[PDB]
C-alpha cells in the first residue's frame, strides 16, 4: 500500500498543547480547526492524544471525537489513558476511527482483543514506546516512566497475536530530537510482524521520512516539526513521491 503521513495533535482541556503556526486558522490551539486543515493540505490521518487530568477528561474526549467526525473526513484515532474496553468503545462509537492504547495493553493484553472481537482489529492501535538499555530494546509505560522489563521482540510479537491492526513503534531514545527516526528500531521490528508499522520521534527534516520508510515503515507520524510548520505537509508529499515512495497525492 501507500506509505501514510500521520499528524499527532497532543491536547489539553480541549487545546492543542503550544499550539500551531498557522496564521490562517481563526484559532491556530483549536484542535477541530487545526485538524481540518491538516486533512485538506495532505495529511492521511491523524491522531489525537488527550492529556487532560482526569476529572473532566473522559467528557473531553468525547466531546473531542463528536466535533473532529463532523468536521473531518479522513480516519483518525484517539488515545491518551484509555484504560477499559467501554472507555475504547464509547470514543468509536462517538466518531473515532481508531483507538490508540499503550500502558493499558502492556497491562492487560487481552484489551487489544477485546476492543477488537467488536470493532475489528483495523480500530485497534497499540503505541510502544521502547529504548535501548543495556544493549537491549525494552518496552516502556506511563509515558516513558516505567521499564516494564519485557523486550521489544517479545511485546511485538503478542500485540499481532492478540490482534492488533497497527504498531506505531515511539523509540524514547528519539525523543525531542530532529536527528532522524529511529530507523535501527524500525529495522529490528519489522520482520517481526505483519501489521502496519507506524513511525514516530526524531523526525526534522524531509529526508528522514525517507529513510523511515527505506527501513520499512508503512507510515511515519509526527506533530510539532508539522504544527511549528518544520516541515510542510504537502511539500514532504511532494518530496517523497519524487523520490519513488508511493504516496498519496492530490
Amino acid at each position: 500500500l501507500a506509505k501514510r503521513i500521520d499528524a499527532a495533535l497532543i491536547m489539553k482541556d480541549g487545546r492543542v498543547v503550544k499550539g500551531s503556526n498557522f496564521e490562517n486558522l481563526r484559532d491556530s490551539g483549536d484542535p477541530v480547526e487545526l485538524g481540518k486543515f491538516y486533512s485538506e493540505i495532505g495529511i492521511d490521518e491523524l491522531s489525537f492524544w488527550d492529556i487532560t487530568a482526569s476529572v473532566e477528561k473522559r467528557k473531553t474526549m468525547l466531546e473531542l471525537v463528536e466535533k473532529v467526525a463532523e468536521q473531518i473526513d479522513i480516519p483518525f484515532t484517539v488515545g491518551g489513558g484509555i484504560h477499559d474496553f467501554e472507555t475504547a468503545s464509547e470514543l468509536i462509537l462517538r466518531g473515532a476511527d481508531k483507538v490508540e492504547i499503550n500502558t493499558a495493553a502492556v497491562e492487560n493484553p487481552s484489551l487489544i482483543t477485546q476492543i477488537a472481537q467488536t470493532f475489528g482489529s483495523q480500530a485497534v492501535v497499540v503505541y510502544i514506546a521502547a529504548k535501548r538499555v543495556d544493549g537491549e530494546f525494552m518496552v516502556f509505560t506511563y509515558s516513558g516512566k516505567k521499564n516494564t522489563g519485557i523486550l521489544l521482540r517479545d511485546w511485538v510479537v503478542e500485540v499481532e497475536k492478540r490482534g492488533a491492526g497497527e504498531i506505531v513503534l515511539g523509540s524514547i531514545d528519539r525523543l525531542g530530537t530532529k536527528s532522524g527516526y529511529d530507523t535501527e528500531m524500525i529495522r529490528f521490528v519489522r520482520p517481526l510482524t505483519t501489521l502496519p508499522i507506524i513511525a514516530h520521534r526524531g523526525a526534522g527534516k524531509m529526508e528522514h521520512f525517507l529513510e523511515a520508510f527505506l527501513a520499512g515503515a508503512d507510515a511515519a507520524k509526527a506533530d510539532s516539526v508539522f504544527h511549528f510548520r518544520e516541515i510542510d505537509v504537502r511539500e514532504l508529499k511532494e518530496y517523497l513521491k519524487k523520490h519513488g515512495v508511493n504516496v498519496r497525492l492530490e
